[PDB]
C-alpha cells in the first residue's frame, strides 16, 4: 500500500477521479481545487479540499505528502514553482500527456530528486463535475523512472517516492507501464497525437465536400472524427508540448500515404501494401487488448539488478506489480 | 409500399439483412447465395433463399421481381452479363460502396433503361450469411441515384416505377433515401468513407511501426480511429481502387493540411492553431437532423427536385 497520504492539487476528470477512487478504497487523500465553488460542493458530499493552495502546500509539507499534479501543461510550470517554494522536500508525480517537456521543466529547477512522472492513459483533461468512480480500472498508467539510467544522482528516498506513485495508480485498478520520456512520448506521437491531428484532417476534409458529404458520412466517419471535438486548446498542448516526436511520426505518415497516392494513380489503381500492412497492424493492436494481454513483470525493488526489468518492461510494453 | 417481390441476389451483411426486413414486414421476398452451405442455413431457418442462380433469374423473369445486386463489385460485371441474359425485362438496382463503376458497368451493356443504382451506408463484414441483420437499414442513409435525367437517355413510365420502387424498399426498411447522381456520389463517399479507410489504415501501422510500448499505450481515440483498418483488405481495396479519382481528390486535401500543420510544428515556436480551429470547428457543425422534400414522380420539373435534394444532402420521401 501507499506510505503516504496523498496531495493531489488540480481536482477536475483526472485528480478528482482519483480523490474520489483513492477515498474509496480508503487511502489517506486530500486536495486542492481554485474554485471555491468546487472545494465547498467536495467537502460537502464528504472529502477533504481546500482553495487555499498555500495552506495545502504547507500542510503537504507536514505530513510528508505525496503531491499530485493534476493539471494541464500550461499550469505545470507555476505549480512546479509553488511547490519547490512551498514543500521544497516532498515527492511528487504529475499527469501530464507529454514527459519530456515537464521532465526538463523540473530539471531546470533541480527538482529531479523529488519528481517521478506519470501519465494515465485517461479522457480529456472541464472541472470537478467531470469527476467520476472507476476510470483508471484496467487502464494504463505510465510511470517514469529515467533518474535510475540517466545523469541523475539519485538515493533511496527517490526509490521510495517512485514505490508510493506505483503504489498509488496501482491502488485505484490501474495497470502500471514504466517507461523513461523518450520512449514514451515517441508512443504518445502515434498513439495519440498523431491519432489528433490525423482526426482534425479527416473533419476538415470532410466539411470541405459540403451538405451531400456531410449528410452520407457514417459509422466509421462519426468514429474517426470524434476526437476532433476535443478542446482546440488542449489539442495544440499536447501537439506543441511534443512537436519532436510528434514530426517524425508524421512523417511515417506522410510517406505512407504517398506511396498510398502512387499507388492509387496508377494504370491499374493499387493499395494492397496500405491494406495488407493495415490490417496486420490493426489486428495486432487488437490482439493485446480487446476485439487486455500485455505482458506482466514482478519487480522486486531492492534485488539486485531490478532496475533492468524496467527497460525489459519498456521494451515490451509489459505492466508491471511490485512484490 | 412496395408494388414488386424483392429479388436479392447475393446474401451477405447488405442483401442478407434486406431479406430478413422484407421477410419480417411480410413482404413477398426471395433471394440467391453462391455458397450451397450459406443457402442451406437460411432454408434451415425459414427463408425463401437458392444456390441455383439461373433458376432464381428464371423465376425473377416471371415475376418481374425487382432484382437486388448485393455483390462485391468484383462480382458485378458477371452478373449484369447474366441478367442481360435470363432477365432482361426486369427492373435492378445495387448497393456497391462506389456508383460510377457500375453505372459505366450498365451502360457498357445498355441496361441502363432499367438500372437504378443505389447505395446503403450500412458498413461492411468480413462475413456472408452469417452477419445478415434485423434492423441494419434503421436510420441509416441510402443512397439512390437519378442519372438517367439528366445525362442523354430515353426513359418511360417503367423506369420511373423502378426507381419508385427502389426508394420506397429503402423506405420500407426504416431507411433515409438522398438522392444522389455518380459523380457527387462518389466525391463524397471518396470523402467521408474511403479517406476514412486510407487514415484508419496510415495510423493503424504508424502505431505498430511504434513497436510493442506503442500499442500497449493506445488508448480510446486510437481504437476509433483505426477500427475500419480491421475490416478486410480486400473489401478497402475494391472499395478505394474503384473510387480512384475521387479518392485522390480528398487524398490530395488531407495532405495539404497535414503539411501546412508540420509547417507548423517544424516552427521555432510550434503552432497548430489554424488545424486545431478548423477542425474542433468542422466537428461541431458535423454533430449538429437532415431536411426533407416531398416528391411525386412524373410532374413536371420533378428531376429539378433531385438535383436540390442532392445539394441539400436532404432525404426524400413520395407523396
Amino acid at each position: 500500500d501507499i506510505s503516504r497520504p496523498v496531495c493531489i492539487l488540480g481536482l477536475g476528470l483526472i485528480g478528482g477521479s482519483l480523490l474520489r477512487d483513492l477515498h474509496a478504497a480508503n487511502h489517506s487523500v486530500f486536495g486542492y481545487n481554485r474554485s471555491r465553488s468546487g472545494a465547498k460542493s467536495a467537502v460537502d458530499e464528504g472529502f477533504d479540499v481546500s482553495a487555499d493552495l498555500e495552506a495545502t502546500l504547507q500542510r503537504a509539507a507536514a505530513e510528508d505528502a505525496l503531491i499530485v499534479l493534476a493539471v494541464p501543461m500550461t499550469a505545470i510550470d507555476s505549480l512546479l514553482d509553488a511547490v519547490h517554494t512551498h514543500a521544497p522536500n516532498n515527492g511528487f508525480t504529475d499527469v501530464v500527456s507529454v514527459k519530456t517537456a515537464v521532465y526538463d521543466a523540473v530539471k531546470a529547477r533541480n527538482m529531479q530528486h523529488r519528481y517521478v512522472g506519470s501519465h494515465p492513459m485517461a479522457g480529456t483533461a472541464s472541472g470537478w463535475s467531470a469527476s467520476m468512480d472507476g476510470l483508471f480500472k484496467r487502464a494504463v498508467w505510465v510511470v517514469t523512472f529515467d533518474q535510475l539510467f540517466d545523469g541523475t544522482d539519485i538515493n533511496s528516498t527517490w526509490i521510495s517516492i517512485w514505490k508510493d506513485v506505483v503504489q498509488m495508480a496501482l491502488a485505484v485498478g490501474a495497470e502500471v507501464v514504466p517507461s523513461r520520456v523518450g520512449p514514451h512520448d515517441a508512443a504518445a506521437a502515434r498513439v495519440s497525437h498523431l491519432t489528433h491531428i490525423l482526426a482534425e484532417t479527416l473533419a476538415i476534409v470532410g466539411d470541405n465536400g459540403g451538405a451531400l458529404s456531410l449528410s452520407l458520412a457514417a459509422g466509421s466517419y462519426r468514429d474517426s472524427t470524434r476526437v476532433a471535438g476535443t478542446d482546440p486548446g488542449l489539442v495544440r498542448a499536447m501537439c506543441e508540448s511534443n512537436a519532436g516526436p510528434l514530426v517524425k511520426a508524421l512523417d511515417e505518415a506522410l510517406a505512407i500515404l504517398h506511396e498510398a497516392r502512387e499507388g492509387l494513380t496508377a494504370e491499374q489503381p493499387n493499395i494492397e501494401q496500405l491494406a495488407d500492412n493495415g490490417y496486420r497492424s490493426r489486428i495486432r493492436y487488437e490482439a493485446r487488448s480487446g476485439q487486455s494481454s500485455r505482458p506482466v513483470l514482478r519487480l522486486h525493488p531492492g534485488t539486485p539488478n531490478w532496475e533492468k526489468q524496467l527497460i525489459h518492461a519498456e521494451t515490451l510494453g509489459a505492466r508491471i506489480e511490485v512484490f
